[PDB]
């Protein structure tokens, strides 16, 4: 089997990207984050706290003929960025872009943080990292991803953003129209649950490349990318005004500067972000400081290539028995 689903960016920043999930019977579509930093798929629902709901489309298990409550099953997630869920736990059919999943984990909130009330256009998150990081307590439960796995023509996804457009995530299959060139491939270690790997290096602009081993995350649900501070300290460098700002809380420039590209390296393979994927707008409206896409992961713990860096490639998430990361040009 395979499937295939358009993910659109919420916003004309790229802030996320939703993507249609079918949950239940008869269906009820909810617009989720992919995020391959986590393993839950939860879900805004007819539990969640009324206040905590403010225009976001809500599951209901109750209308749903084939979920079932998995009996003393709860949860509880807090990200990287502070936002925090919990909830109770069904089992559903889960199709996304025809793919069938029969018996998935769907994740009921009760309380959502207030960052996921405040975003309407996200209905939900869908993980797709490792299960080990799935927090179901006291019986651990299974990604879309794994459950999925054995059934599709090859165990992989693929994720192609797209910058201020829609993009695809497919299952089971590599698109060979969707890339130019050829994938490179690289070794992960999913030692802490997710899709860890090395890059070789980057280059600021039409700088010369700096060969160096950058452990980091692929991660489809943080929207930026996260690099040690010399890397970054040496791209914001090259911007004219540029400046790291305590109050706002990263790296700033002035709007009316033209970014550099950011070359990652993937192997003996070089992935090039354009200087606009890292111009994230005004910090307030009417502003004439912007935000940087590039920020420093020193306090983080960990280097993550968020959707700065993936949308500047076409990512193939290998779930073989040794799992493997490539990336491709597009």
């Amino acid at each position: 089997s395979t499937g295939s689903a358009t993910t659109t960016p919420i916003d004309s920043l790229d802030d996320a990207y939703i993507t249609p999930v079918q949950i239940g019977t008869p269906a009820q579509t909810l617009n989720l984050d992919f995020d391959t930093g986590s393993s839950d798929l939860w879900v805004f629902s007819s539990e969640t706290t009324a206040s905590e709901v403010d225009g976001q489309t809500i599951y209901t298990p109750s209308k749903s003929t084939t979920a079932k409550l998995l009996s003393g099953a709860t949860w509880s997630i807090s990200y990287g960025d502070g936002s925090s869920s919990s909830g109770d736990v069904y089992t559903d059919t889960v199709s996304v872009g025809g793919l069938t999943v029969t018996g998935q984990a769907v994740e009921s909130a009760k309380k959502v943080s207030s960052s996921f009330t405040e975003d309407s256009t996200i209905d939900g998150l869908l993980g797709l990292a490792f299960s080990t990081l799935n927090t179901v307590s006291p019986t651990q439960q299974k990604t879309f991803f794994d459950n999925a796995k054995a059934s599709l023509d090859s165990p992989v996804f693929t994720a192609d953003l797209g910058y201020h457009a829609p993009g695809t995530y497919n299952f089971g299959f590599i698109d060979t129209t969707a890339y130019t060139g050829s994938i490179t491939y690289t070794a992960v270690s999913t030692k802490q649950g997710f899709w860890e790997w090395t890059s070789t290096g980057y280059a600021v602009g039409s700088g010369t490349f700096k060969s160096t081993s950058i452990d980091g995350i692929a991660d489809t649900g943080t929207t930026l990318l996260y690099l040690p501070a010399t890397v970054v300290s040496a791209y914001w460098a090259q911007v004219s005004g540029a400046k790291s700002s305590s109050s706002v809380g990263g790296y700033v420039f002035p709007c009316s500067a033209t970014l550099p590209s950011f070359t990652f390296g993937v192997g003996s393979a070089r992935i090039v972000i354009p200087g606009d994927y890292i111009d994230f707008g005004p910090i307030s409206t009417g502003s004439s400081s912007c935000f940087g896409g590039i920020q420093s992961s020193a306090g983080i713990g960990i280097n993550i290539f968020g959707d700065v860096a993936l949308k500047a490639a076409f990512v193939v998430f290998n779930g073989a028995t040794t799992p493997t990361l490539g990336f491709a040009s597009k």
